[PDB]
């Protein structure tokens, strides 16, 4: 199988490298992660929470992470340039809570002790793109409030708060809802708006879960009661729409079997998202994904990084 | 988008209309081809051979042709003023052979009966710019001999024959070779030369495939032996070099997906060819093309003919 | 009146929005068609033929179209997102034939000149959802063959051809028959089947009108003889049965006077059709309709688009 | 003149003059005395004015203008006969003053045609007398102002 | 372009382009395929070139221009259809040499339009080929030179 022969055969064009973020395209960085290394990272399902993680597998510029003490059914894959992982020690130096290995107490866990117990090595610091050392996102402080789209229920724009800040990004949290709805963004995210945006746009605003008087939610009173400030309007930036076009081909990780990356096509577009189709598979497996998502890549990425590529059905 | 605003922002000019052949520039002719019409035409991969074709798609002044009985994977695009297509009945009336639809036999095929059996419409004669109702190109009669550059292997100038004449054009065939290397041209073509030109210029001439005694190749006796005359030297006209300049902009079909036409730029020039660059794409997709190629057009061609134009990426 | 109070008094539910095609449900698009605008479209009684049409009336997201030069008794209603109407100039740019206004001749007609003579405005291109600017429905090329149910005589499955392709849809034509029986559909249509389906299912296949030797009807030789390919079986997709249930309420155009839309109920169901009952009217006016028909809509459609809703009688 | 229907709203439609500004347009209904079926001029004796800047004006042909514009003429059965009004000279009424339309005045019928009346404002000069269509929205029966709560200007 | 009749001599008239060099002027008759009545461009949807140095080049209007200039349009009835010529490609004839007008040469019809022919001088480069109106006084039937006593130049 080759991309060159397949494109000639299909009279098709790949999405150029120029349409991707540098982080999605870069193939010349080596993967320094090695089996058994220990580190810290967010649970992709609960992006506000941090766990002790171990490198269980490496494949090209990707690695599979295992939650120490928990079942292997929870293992997940990230790129070696992921900002959602951090070196041993990072949580304690930056004000983040550790969920310790199964059966430990928070107060009970110490990296020194754990590494002695396991005789394991911590992943070296120099591997990690994110250590909370770079300038923060301008204008977004922890504790400030804003209006945000519930990416799980995208018809809802909701009262939300900044609850975390790491390097150039911040975490959006939906007031008094499960942290499973939280997501990381930057100032240009198309999913966030200043306080007052819904009322100015004539959209209903979804109030906090279990808000005492759900009927008459008022931002001014809520901000006062909560000792909170709005993110100032100047901080919000326009992200330009992406330049991907329908029928362009690319490589995308399989959501159902994330170990796998497949030949894919752009099936549809929005301003900030693309709809992925896996060539040769049912359109029933098609899915929408943000254009900046870390698991889409230009054609060639797998061969240049050493990751196997699944040809079309 | 708009050419006008593009030219201002880029501080650039378009290749003037006068630089193009009338046939590449003409926008004011309507496309009278309709879905399902039947006709005859050359196979672009075997330019000496004629097949039954059906109009499968129309886009502006272009059409996509299907080889009757064969796979749709062979379909190809032409312009409505293509001289490489002819009305039903042309082959018989002009001394050409028709390769029939898949599963027929040359002499099993009758247009009357085919049309009855399909209930299809033959494309009307008046649509075609080439019907062999013009007197031939002066001095180029079938069977005559000349020296020609193998456009596939441009360092070779070779023993070649005229094997087909249609309106103002004729077919150049390489003696003892596949029709695969053949090409259509006219008497001003820069790829052809009178008998003796090589000798008189210094360059070696490639004789017919598997000729007896190749270095000892003698034209005046090849000629007497084949009962052929060389094309008279007075026949070969001087096409002047084109006047395209680097950085001029135009519109060009994308060879990767020929359904598409794009904003393009002149990246380089030779006497009779231009190197095309698609604005906003990698220089890796840059390609050489004959100045007189049917698939380059002046700015505004798409707009005036009703074909989409791909703006720069 | 109000849906809300109606549902309480009847102790009933409305057919949810999710049950409908997006095209049947969408209310938030404005109707940009204006009185007197000119365009092209199919004749609903001769679905293979295109005529010049004028906007005669606008009501909410619907419009009434007039055949230029002909009687107003032929006027008909469509939705503003109809794929059966196209901008001025479309026929020429896409290989379709235009039947001209009464008293003209196909080739006497020019849009430039018609617009000058009438001083009329062509409806702007951006209004149309169907302009042949999308790539076709996969595997369905013009001239290809299939088996189809005669929607007029549903016990018959018949030899049929693709004769028209426009955006995601194509026209099914019965071999040797009037266009009167033709219908538009897409590859998930439940009325179409690959070549051989009848034989493989047990049912008899109706051959072309006035074919020689009907019981002795052979597909692979009909095919070789017509220079046609059958539509490949991989092309035919499985539309799942709709999920409408008896007693769900909705809004539906009244076929007796199509200017009107009414409160309606699901009286019965098949896999791909629903039987409509108009609340407060006799069951004698109950009628069967395809679930995907453009003239059924979710509760609130009229209200959101600005079309009157007939309350129950 | 040659004219078209360009707008329809409820029981009314807009009459437009072909090749002319909308400045001359007017709304009416099928009983309007200002409109006529195609051919009426020819059949009555009067000359018909063709579209502005038409090619070859005296040689103006309707059935071919029609075929050429993909238009039909309004059918003759459509044009209804408004009967002449029954106002008589000296009857009194209330009428908006065109000089200052905020005002309505006591008025008199000074003259009549089949479909128009000439209005005189009692106590004012006959110089301000003006012609108006009987069906104009700005003439009203005596007592209209009083019953609707609009001041009535008494005679001067 | 906007133009005027500035001369009349026998059966012909001179066409002049308003406020342009008289070098652009040409003689014709009523059937000339190069002239049209006032309004033709607008009826055909072609741009009309206004007079040189027209005070407001943007909004040229024939009605106003005619009034300002004290001028009338040539009436439409005066313009006649000239039938296309009947010359066919490859027919041979005699034509004066534009470069050396003392000379008349053997010539061929290289191409045709409705009212013009393209002349090729047999034996010379097609680079010397030229379009000429079918009625031009310097093309002639074969034999014209010998019958009038003018030398004829044979083909190159």
């Amino acid at each position: 199988w080759s991309w060159e022969s397949y494109l000639e055969e299909q009279k098709a064009i790949t999405a150029p490298v120029s349409l991707f973020q540098d982080s999605q395209a870069v193939t010349h960085n080596k993967n320094g992660f090695k089996l058994g290394m220990k580190l810290e990272g967010i649970d992709p399902q609960h992006p506000s929470m941090y766990f002790i993680l171990t490198v269980a597998e490496v494949c090209g510029y990707r690695l599979r992470l295992h939650f120490d003490g928990y079942s292997e059914c929870h293992d997940f894959w990230v790129n070696a340039n992921s900002p959602d992982i951090h070196p041993a020690g990072w949580f304690e130096k930056t004000g983040h809570k550790l969920q310790p290995p199964k059966g430990y107490k928070e107060e009970e866990f110490s990296w020194s002790q754990y590494l002695r117990s396991t005789r394991a090595q911590a992943a070296p610091k120099h591997l990690f793109v994110s250590q909370s050392h770079s300038p923060p996102p301008l204008g977004f402080q922890v504790g400030m409030k804003l209006e945000a789209v519930d990416r799980m229920n995208p018809s809802l724009v909701c009262v939300a708060s900044v609850t975390d800040v790491v390097d150039s990004r911040f975490l959006v949290h939906f007031d008094n809802w499960d942290d499973t709805y939280d997501y990381w963004c930057d100032p240009s995210s198309p999913y966030i708006h200043p306080v007052g945006w819904c009322q100015k746009q004539g959209k209903p605003l979804t109030p906090p879960q279990d808000y005492p008087d759900p009927d008459n939610f008022c931002w001014e009173k809520y901000l006062e009661e909560t000792g909170a400030s709005a993110v100032p309007t100047w901080a919000f930036k326009v992200r330009p729409p992406h330049s991907f076009l329908v029928n362009m081909k690319l490589e995308a990780v399989d959501r159902r079997n994330p170990a796998l990356i497949r030949v894919a096509s752009v099936e549809d577009v929005e301003d900030h998202r693309i709809k992925i189709h896996f060539d040769g598979w049912s359109h029933g497996y098609d899915f929408w994904i943000d254009a900046d998502h870390p698991d889409i890549h230009p054609a060639g990425w797998c061969s240049k990084t050493g990751h196997p590529l699944q040809p079309p059905l």
